[PDB]
């Protein structure tokens, strides 16, 4: 309803659909206010009680208490559209431009990130959903803070033990067996597309252009990047699905130890 929503800037636009600045004028809180519109949505969820886009389904099943994805206020249906309510942290950061603007980052700011993106996505397969569309576009820095927030579940589905075959995410991001045979686990995809989102922070780009280079899996490092950072890389880009970590191991991994504190991250790295 756009009595309660004063509207600001256009933020962005993509295959999310566009993502407008917002403040909700009851208390002045921010908020990012998304429109999307119908013909444009493939997957469809159901709530418990009428029929939404797939993406409302899931962020009403990890919005519920606090975590680093971006949580969902309200959404109001439209007769072409659906527009969601969004937070919006201040100041805040696309990691993609974030990764733009310095480069590959330090080991110590990589680390940090990727534990909260863990973090993150653990929480989101405990309330069963999976993202399948992780990438450093898809992940926001609340640059006070230091605290990152995953979004855009458009390309998600409920948490399944059985296999996929269906995939509408970024295919540089996709696993090889993806590529291959259009099937895939919910985990093990997502621990290669964490693979790829490692390597990206370490060395400032994706290390696969094209589906050859994914199939045949050979990592090479355009950065110096330590051995571990490298064998950890190298573990969730496994070409055997079943090879890869599990969200445990990577967490136990001698390059995931001593991670700083997200307000320690802003202190060093991000001038808060
Ligand atoms: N704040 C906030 C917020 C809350 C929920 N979804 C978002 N997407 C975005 C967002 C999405 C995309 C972009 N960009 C702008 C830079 N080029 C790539 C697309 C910038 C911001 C922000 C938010």
């Amino acid at each position: 309803l756009e009595s309660q929503y004063q509207v600001g800037p256009l933020l962005g636009s993509g295959g999310f659909g566009s993502v407008y600045s917002g403040i909700r004028v009851s208390d002045n809180l921010p908020v990012a206010i998304k429109h999307v519109e119908k013909d444009r949505i493939s997957d469809w969820g159901e709530l418990p009680n009428t029929r939404v886009p797939m993406e409302v389904v899931l962020l009403k099943k990890v919005s519920s208490g606090f975590s680093g994805v971006i949580r969902l206020l309200d959404w109001f249906e439209r007769p072409d559209s659906f527009v969601l309510i969004l937070e919006r942290p201040e100041p805040v950061q696309d990691l993609f431009d974030f990764i733009t603007e310095r480069g590959a980052l330090q080991e110590e700011l990589a680390r940090s990130f990727f534990w909260q993106v863990l973090e993150a996505v653990r929480h989101c397969h405990n309330c069963g959903v999976l993202h399948r569309d992780i990438k450093d576009e898809n992940i926001l820095i609340d640059l006070n803070r230091g605290e990152l927030k995953l979004i855009d579940f458009g390309s998600g589905a409920l948490l399944k033990d059985t296999v996929y075959t269906d995939f509408d995410g970024t295919r540089v991001y996709s696993p090889p067996e993806w590529i291959r045979y259009h099937r895939y686990h919910g985990r093990s995809a997502a621990v290669w597309s964490l693979g790829i989102l490692l390597y990206d922070m370490v060395c400032g780009d994706i290390p696969f252009e094209h589906d050859e280079e994914i199939i045949r899996g050979q990592v090479f490092f355009r950065q110096r990047v330590s051995s571990e950072c490298q064998h950890l890389i190298r573990w969730c880009l496994a070409l055997r699905p079943s090879d890869r970590p599990t969200f445990e191991e990577i967490q136990n991994h001698p390059w995931m130890q001593d991670v700083l504190l997200p307000q320690e991250t802003a202190e060093i790295h991000l001038h808060s």
